[PDB]
This record gives structure tokens, sequence and C-alpha cells, in this order.
């Protein structure tokens, strides 16, 4: 009956950067898979309450969203890329643990991840 709260985007002590790798996550990564007609379900923490999802965050114990990666890439809350391209892979797994193969959320998630990949083997080298 409860959804926990969402994962942190602001922390003033946490170490963090502008790299032109960050920039290029959001300004290229980010902003495709956002745009992406697939990516509403992704664009905001899972409401388990309002889906009737009593389990999901009983076995989602590291829940990520696209939300909240756009909210720490505004918020230039990361150190590194990897940090950030962490955050992506926790929500496409946590997409597959969760579901069935083949389901609709499922082949949603595809969608975006293929896109993913193919912005990240671009990813430009720091400086
Ligand atoms: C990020 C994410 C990961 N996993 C799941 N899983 C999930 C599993 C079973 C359901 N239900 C269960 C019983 N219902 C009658 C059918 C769907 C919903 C979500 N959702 C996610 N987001 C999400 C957000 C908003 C909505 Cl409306 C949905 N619904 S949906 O998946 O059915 C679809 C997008 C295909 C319409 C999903």
């Amino acid at each position: 009956s409860m959804n926990p709260p969402p994962p942190e985007t602001s922390n003033p002590n946490k170490p963090k950067r502008q790299t032109n790798q960050l920039q290029y996550l959001l300004r290229v990564v980010l902003k495709t898979l956002w745009k992406h007609q697939f990516a509403w379900p992704f664009q905001q923490p899972v409401d388990a309450v309002k889906l009737n999802l009593p389990d999901y965050y009983k076995i989602i114990k590291t829940p990520m969203d696209m939300g909240t990666i756009k909210k720490r890439l505004e918020n230039n809350y990361y150190w590194n890329a990897q940090e950030c391209i962490q955050d992506f892979n926790t929500m496409f797994t946590n997409c597959y643990i969760y579901n069935k193969p083949g389901d609709d959320i499922v082949l949603m998630a595809e969608a975006l991840e293929k896109l993913f990949l193919q912005k990240i083997n671009e990813l430009p080298t720091e400086e």
C-alpha cells in the first residue's frame, strides 16, 4: 500500500562534476530515449500503488527510472559517466527481473536499450 521515496537526486556534499561524457549522456542519450514513443513507462518512478503491484518494491530493491536520471543529469549530480550508465542499466535490468519475457513492458525496454547501446557506443573520449 506504499511506494518508497524516490532515489536521491540532490546532495550538496556529494562530489560531482560536469564532464563532456556526462554532457553527451544528457544531450544525446537521455534526450534520445526520452522522446521515444516507448519512453513514458520509464519517465518516472513506478507507482506500484496505482498499478496494483504490491510486490514491486519488495522485488526491485534498487529502483531507477529516466525521470530520476534526467534530474541527476540536470543537477550535475554524477561524478562520472559510468555512474549514469549504471543507472540506465539498473533501469533496464529491473524491468527484465520483474517482468516476463515478451511482455509489452519488456519489448518497450528492449527498444530503449537498443538505442541506449547504440548511443553509448559513441560516447566521446573524456576531456
Ligand atoms: C518501468 C516498469 C517496469 N515494470 C512494469 N511492470 C508492470 C507489470 C504488470 C502490470 N500490470 C499488471 C496487471 N494489469 C491488469 C496489467 C498490467 C503493470 C506494470 N511496469 C513499468 N512501468 C509502467 C508504468 C506505467 C504503466 Cl501504465 C505500465 N503498464 S504496462 O507495463 O502494462 C504497459 C506500459 C505495457 C501499458 C507500466
